[PDB]
C-alpha cells in the first residue's frame, strides 16, 4: 500500500497472509474454512497465516493453517486477468474471536464513489521498494467505469472494477494482491492489478466479487 496508513493491530481481522517460506499475497477470511484470494496469487504449499498484525514477529494471535485444496476460477486468464479469484480451503477451522474475524459476501454490487477500505503488507513506495512489517490501510472511492475503461483502453471486463485516485500517489501495490477491498461492510473487491503502483491516470484494478457469489456459494457447498 502506497500512501496509506498503518491499520492498527488486529482492527482488519478478515485479513490474511498467504505464506509459502516468505509472504507473497493476501486474502480475506469468509467463513472458518475458507479464504478468498486472486488467482494470480495461486501456488502450491500455501499456509495462511490469520490475526497477523506484524508479519515478521510472532506477537501471541497468530493462527498458521496449512491449505488442503486451492480452487482457481473455472474461467480465469492469467493473459488478461479476467477472473481473477481463486478459494482456499483450510485443514482446519479457524477459532474466530475479537482478531479473527470472517468478512460478508455482497448480495448486491457497490456504487461509484463508495469508499472502500483496501489493505495489505505490499510494497510502500511508487518508485523503489519498501516492504512494511505491520498492515497497511487506504481509503479509496469505487471509480466510474467510464474513467476505468479510459484509464486503461482495451483492458477491462465486466468483472472488474477501478478504485483509487486519478492524480495517484495513494493506491494498492505488489504483495497486496489477493487482499480485500472491503466497502460498507462487505467484499467487493480483490486486489488484481495495475501499472505500476501509484502512478498518474492510472488506478488499481479490482476483481469485482459480487460477480462471483454463486460460483463461491456453490463451490463452498461441494468441497
Ligand atoms: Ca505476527
Amino acid at each position: 500500500i502506497v500512501g496509506g496508513y498503518t491499520c492498527g493491530a488486529n482492527t482488519v481481522p478478515y485479513q490474511v497472509s498467504l505464506n509459502s517460506g516468505y509472504h507473497f499475497c493476501g486474502g480475506s477470511l469468509i467463513n472458518s474454512q475458507w479464504v478468498v484470494s486472486a488467482a494470480h496469487c495461486y501456488k502450491s504449499g500455501i499456509q495462511v497465516r490469520l490475526g497477523e498484525d506484524n508479519i515478521n514477529v510472532v506477537e501471541g494471535n497468530e493462527q498458521f493453517i496449512s491449505a488442503s485444496k486451492s480452487i482457481v476460477h473455472p474461467s480465469y486468464n492469467s493473459n488478461t486477468l479476467n477472473n481473477d479469484i481463486m478459494l482456499i480451503k483450510l485443514k482446519s477451522a479457524a477459532s474466530l474471536n475479537s482478531r479473527v474475524a470472517s468478512i460478508s459476501l455482497p448480495t448486491s454490487c457497490a456504487s461509484a464513489g463508495t469508499q472502500c477500505l483496501i489493505s495489505g503488507w505490499g510494497n510502500t513506495k511508487s518508485s523503489g521498494t519498501s516492504y512494511p512489517d505491520v498492515l497497511k490501510c487506504l481509503k479509496a472511492p469505487i471509480l466510474s467505469d467510464s474513467s476505468c475503461k479510459s484509464a486503461y483502453p482495451g483492458q477491462i471486463t465486466s468483472n472488474m472494477f477501478c478504485a483509487g485516485y486519478l492524480e495517484g500517489g495513494k493506491d494498492s501495490c505488489q504483495g497486496d494482491s489477493g487482499g480485500p477491498v472491503v466497502c460498507s461492510g462487505k467484499l467487493q473487491g480483490i486486489v488484481s492489478w495495475g501499472s505500476g503502483c501509484a502512478q498518474k491516470n492510472k488506478p488499481g484494478v479490482y476483481t469485482k466479487v459480487c460477480n462471483y457469489v454463486s460460483w463461491i456459494k456453490q463451490t463452498i457447498a461441494s468441497n
